[PDB]
């Protein structure tokens, strides 16, 4: 067990191993209780997040467990990873605080597109990295579900990582129509819809579908992609949804080349494949990596899949102390990753 030191920062107690020095609040509470710190073991900067009320209820307890399991699984260049996890507690009995250490990421894509629309080369590279990380996540039957520019981090070198900071930039604007309506017939390609919305925004400088609510959101979508045809209508099991759709004045699919005017035609074509209303016809991440738009980056020998991930816990209903105990086990069993420089 290492030696811990205590301090207070912006209303909160912080008790961290001496390994981590020079703690400094980041994001002004936007990411929660997160400090930048210097990791004396590698001489790199890191971020340290102290979870807020991790075991307050059964649902927080399960959320905490879920986040820790997900972080311990992720081992890919384009997905956030876990450098360390610790608690000052010596026993399960004392266990009440969980700290997570990750790389300190440079800036998000909200705070880069809001600087300027990007070049087509920069778009190719950022979307390629998003898709490569999604191939990995999706291969373990993990769906992000909340992809948006503030959940993508990019250092000065344009290397990108997918994360999810949790609770400016609304989720609904990037959400797939099937899980903002019925939430029934959906798959991993909800994340691909989000990637199309992100990619559009990077190319144009403008949010593709800035809806005010779920109804307005949907209306903005249908204006580009057109109202569902008979074939998609056949697959809607929700009757109120089917009624709503069929109650609208029927709208034609736009020609995307007339919407994204002057864009690389290979970008336009890929957007056509991502922003399809029918989730069975939308391009997967693995398929999109092989699209000609990424010809400069695509390497089918360097686009790895994930180890399988046991999600069976998601179906369990357990007590707070059980979720707490499981989370303790995961802290104890953590194997730090290989150091890199
Ligand atoms: N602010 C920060 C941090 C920081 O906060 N690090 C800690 C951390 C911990 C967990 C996750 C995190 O992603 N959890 C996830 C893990 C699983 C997820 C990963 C991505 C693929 C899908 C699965 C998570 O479980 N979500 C939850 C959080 C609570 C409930 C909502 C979602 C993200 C960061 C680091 N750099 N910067 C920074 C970024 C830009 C500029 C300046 C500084």
């Amino acid at each position: 067990r290492p030696t811990f030191y205590r301090q207070e920062l912006n209303k909160t107690i912080w008790e961290v191993p001496e390994r981590y020095q020079n703690l400094s609040p980041v994001g002004s509470g936007a990411y929660g209780s997160v400090c930048a710190a210097f990791d004396t073991k590698t001489g790199h900067r890191v971020a340290v997040k102290k979870l807020s009320r991790p075991f307050q209820s059964i649902i927080h307890a399960k959320r905490t467990y879920r986040e820790l399991r997900l972080l311990k699984h992720m081992k890919h260049e384009n997905v956030i990873g876990l450098l360390d996890v610790f608690t000052p507690a010596r026993s399960l009995e004392e266990f009440n605080d969980v700290y997570l250490v990750t790389h300190l990421m440079g800036a998000d894509l909200n705070n880069i597109v809001k600087c300027q629309k990007l070049t087509d080369d920069h778009v190719q590279f950022l979307i390629y990295q998003i898709l490569r990380g999604l191939k990995y996540i999706h291969s373990a039957d993990i769906i992000h579900r909340d992809l948006k520019p503030s959940n993508l981090a990019v250092n000065e070198d344009c290397e990108l990582k997918i994360l999810d900071f949790g609770l400016y930039v609304a989720t609904r604007w990037y959400r797939a129509p099937e899980i903002m309506l019925n939430w029934m017939h959906y798959n991993q390609t909800v994340d691909i819809w989000s990637v199309g919305c992100i990619m559009a925004e990077l190319l144009t400088g403008r949010t593709l579908f800035p809806g005010t609510d779920h109804i307005d959101q949907l209306k903005l979508i249908l204006r580009l992609v057109g109202t569902p045809g008979a074939e998609l209508l056949k697959k809607i099991s929700s009757e109120s949804a089917r009624n709503y759709i069929q109650s609208l004045a029927q709208m034609p699919k736009m020609n995307f080349a007339n919407v994204f005017i002057g864009a690389n035609p290979l970008a336009v074509d890929l957007l056509e494949k991502m922003l399809v209303l029918d989730s069975d016809k939308r391009i997967t991440a693995a398929q999109a990596l092989a699209h000609a738009y990424f010809a400069q980056y695509h390497d089918p020998d360097d686009e790895p899949v994930a180890d399988p991930y046991d999600q069976s816990f998601e179906s369990r209903d357990l007590l707070i102390d059980e979720w707490k105990s499981l989370t303790y086990d995961e802290v104890i069993s953590f194997v730090p990753p290989p150091l890199d420089q």
